[PDB]
């Protein structure tokens, strides 16, 4: 149970990590087997009050007032609420203070030197699809704010029994159309195939296009979900062009502005938050190495290549890795050109080294996950990946949660 | 611990049962509630100790011969008791020798070669008495193992561990790698990285060249004795010099690297024997000279010069000049040792054996250690496809491991 170092091997700097010991959920590792490469490893009123005294003690201690009259009054409170509704309710402080928090502790995300500013929406009172509709128009606008974006998080009603879920069936709101073609190859984006066919099946007429903007499909108080149009002035697009190859442009690629994540859980002092879609801006190798590039996404290598006048016969004649890289340069220009907000994969890793040094100074340590944190391109010359990192579990925190259309009843 | 674990590839959805994990010998670093999968690292053995070590082993070379629990078997596992017994340790046959020291290697969780493992050639010097000795072993490996171009792997052994105090070692981390001289103006000439062993190399008596890329001299410790000075004879140091099939500027650089990588300052443990030195060597990934060894900023560090006369704009790095440069550089280095025809292999080519290895020692072994730290290669990650590979890593014994530098904890005469 020591103070565990963590050392750069490029500037042998030495950090040392105490936070780990206040660590509660476990990680999927054992003292035999190291599983830091799996993707997802592996309530009542009995277990509620604990995890909500363990989440009121550390936000009394952040604003300097444990064991407060305030403080005292709040957990007594909090426990004859628990005792006669089986739940309780965050004040609105401690709702802001939650998700600011689940954010700077998570582990896989490069981007949270900028934690404390996030823009917080509270739909706790929403009821209908209707409603939920409305509050996603609300955030989209805002965190778009003409391309200037700004962080944002809109969080709805939280569980109560399970059978009355809020759910965002997208895994993000602004995506594209995918397609199943009758010679057994793929229209638009094929990581979204499936949810596709749900919207066609559920009344959606697809325009069948490339890129087509998809519905969203929303979920209130565990009925069937309805379909609705985001009002296209609200979703902001960037053509993609190259700054020295003119044909780059006749591709026809285009993508759009807005990054954000809305299938995944929120978890704040025992209570889950199963809708809480939430937003901040491109990394650009998230477009230009994964989005473009994955053998099971767009997949345009090969074209690229063929414009470049590569050689493609060999493997050792790196043509992937040339052409990848005139992809991502063709990324980060298009947005730039656009006064679109955008981050580069050097800059990125190089405010996630200044943010570790800050975090290990005034909290004691910062979960980081290697694996997720090095960029997919050009690994060993940015920083983090000669960064020893420890990874562990803090609450507050995002999780992973099934899919709704694998539960629901309709 | 559950009797199966499942690993998925994201890429092709291809689902493998991991049942070897079970045995499973030593720790990892890692608990229930911390991961420590990215550090880089996370007296002799009693006679109790030693017997479960070494029937541990013996049960598993006879088990992978099909002859587990025969006569043979019962006598070897008798006789090596005895020897425990009466000596406090004991000696390997020669085939058990062999055995161990691929397996070592078939074990190795950052390694991506290992789809070669069960071709190894095996060097016994156990009789090695003398570091000139040590040094004819040595040469004759070297020659063997590069033979003209056409590289093959290798190991060499030197006499196990005794009492601690008369351990044979190499005190080169490789074979073969260029000295580092730092200059009184803070600047640095040659490789970076061997600054340190370059100057234990002058004071013991080595008179350095001076230069960019000067082959170290072998440093040799023999049965405990202090370390000798033997140099290489130049005939068996194959390099290559670094051309590019588009730029014809890109020689004027003057680079060139060595063909052979072996590594020297490992150690190997067999059935609870420690053989503290034992060379071994393969061939090279492209990568590992062309974005480590020319690349990193504490190595030699030539992004900025490859960048300038390619003209790059460098006043934004979202022009991703970096990038660019690194891609040029790995296509001379493989252009270059194709052209000489030196065995080298690309990183595309490399992972792709890997995962075809893998699948294979799942099927047939029940499963396989990888640490995907160490196996996704330092550029173009996720165009590879080990990035989207689930992996599982462990310890199995035989296994080659981490040592404290000889001159650390050395007593000299
Ligand atoms: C502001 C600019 C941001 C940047 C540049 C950024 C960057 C990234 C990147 C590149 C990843 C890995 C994505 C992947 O490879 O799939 C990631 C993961 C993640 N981000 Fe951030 N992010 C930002 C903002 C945010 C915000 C505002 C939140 C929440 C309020 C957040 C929460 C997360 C979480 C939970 C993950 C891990 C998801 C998982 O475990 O699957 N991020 N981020
Ligand atoms: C035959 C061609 C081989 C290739 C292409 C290859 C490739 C590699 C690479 C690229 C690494 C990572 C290097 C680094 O980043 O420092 C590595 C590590 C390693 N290799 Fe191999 N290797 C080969 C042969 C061998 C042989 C013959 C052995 C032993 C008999 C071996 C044992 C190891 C070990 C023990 C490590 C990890 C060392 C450590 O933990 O620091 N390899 N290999
Ligand atoms: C095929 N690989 C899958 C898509 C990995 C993944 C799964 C989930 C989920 N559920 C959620 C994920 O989210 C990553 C993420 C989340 C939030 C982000 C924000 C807020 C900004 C940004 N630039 N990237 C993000 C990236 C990723
Ligand atoms: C700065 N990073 C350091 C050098 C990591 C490292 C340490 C040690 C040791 N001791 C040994 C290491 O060996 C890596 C290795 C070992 C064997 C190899 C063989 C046999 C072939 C090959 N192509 N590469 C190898 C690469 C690496
Ligand atoms: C911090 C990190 O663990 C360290 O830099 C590792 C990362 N992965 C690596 N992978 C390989 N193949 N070789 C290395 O030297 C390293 N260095
Ligand atoms: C198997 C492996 O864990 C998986 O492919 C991970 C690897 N690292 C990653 N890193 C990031 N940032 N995003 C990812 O989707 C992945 N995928
Ligand atoms: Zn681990």
């Amino acid at each position: 149970p020591r103070f565990l170092k963590v050392k750069n091997w490029e500037t042998e700097v030495v950090l040392t990590d105490t936070l780990h010991l206040k660590s509660t959920l476990e990680t999927g590792c054992t003292e035999y087997i190291c599983m830091g490469s799996i993707m997802h490893p592996s309530a009542t009123k009995d277990q509620l009050f604990p995890l909500a005294k363990e989440f009121i003690d550390q936000y009394y201690s952040s604003i300097k007032r444990f064991g407060s009259k305030a403080h005292m009054e709040r957990l007594e409170e909090v426990n004859k609420e628990i005792d006669t509704t089986s739940t309780y309710q965050l004040k609105d402080t401690e709702l802001i203070y939650g998700a600011k928090h689940a954010w700077r502790n998570a582990s896989r995300c490069v981007g949270r030197i900028q934690w404390s500013k996030l823009q917080v929406f509270d739909a706790r009172d929403c009821t209908t699809a209707h409603g939920m509709f409305n509050y996603i128009c609300n955030h989209v606008k805002y965190a778009t704010n003409k391309g200037n974006l700004r962080s944002a998080i809109t969080i709805f009603p939280q569980r109560t029994d399970g059978k009355h879920d809020f759910r965002v069936w997208n895994s993000q709101l602004i995506r594209y159309a995918g397609y199943k073609q009758p010679d057994g190859s793929t229209l638009g984006d094929p990581a979204n195939v499936q949810f596709t066919e749900i919207c066609i099946q559920q009344g959606w007429k697809p325009p069948r296009g490339r890129f087509d903007v998809l519905p969203l499909l929303l979920q209130a108080n565990g009925n069937d979900p309805e379909l609705f149009q985001i009002p296209p002035e609200l979703v902001l697009e960037v053509p993609i062009r190259h700054p020295k190859f003119e044909w780059f442009k006749d591709l026809g690629l285009k993508w759009y502005g807005l990054p954000a994540v809305s299938n995944m859980l929120l978890e704040i002092g025992g209570l889950e938050f199963s809708a809480c879609p939430f937003s901040g801006w491109y990394m650009g190798t998230e477009i230009g190495v994964r989005d473009y590039c994955d053998n099971s996404r767009y997949n345009i290598l090969e074209e690229v290549a063929k414009k470049m006048n590569l050689d493609m016969r060999k493997t050792s004649s790196l043509w992937k890795d040339q052409a990848l890289v005139e992809i991502n340069i063709a990324v980060l220009y298009s947005f730039q050109s656009d006064k679109v907000t955008i981050v580069d994969h050097h800059s990125a890793t190089e405010s996630f080294i200044k943010h570790m040094e800050n975090e290990y100074r005034c909290r004691g340590g910062c979960p980081a996950d290697w694996v997720w944190i090095v960029p997919p391109m050009s690994g060993s010359i940015t920083p983090v990946f000669h960064q020893e990192m420890l990874n562990y579990r803090l609450t507050p925190s995002f999780e992973y949660q099934p899919d709704p259309w694998n539960t629901h009843v309709w």
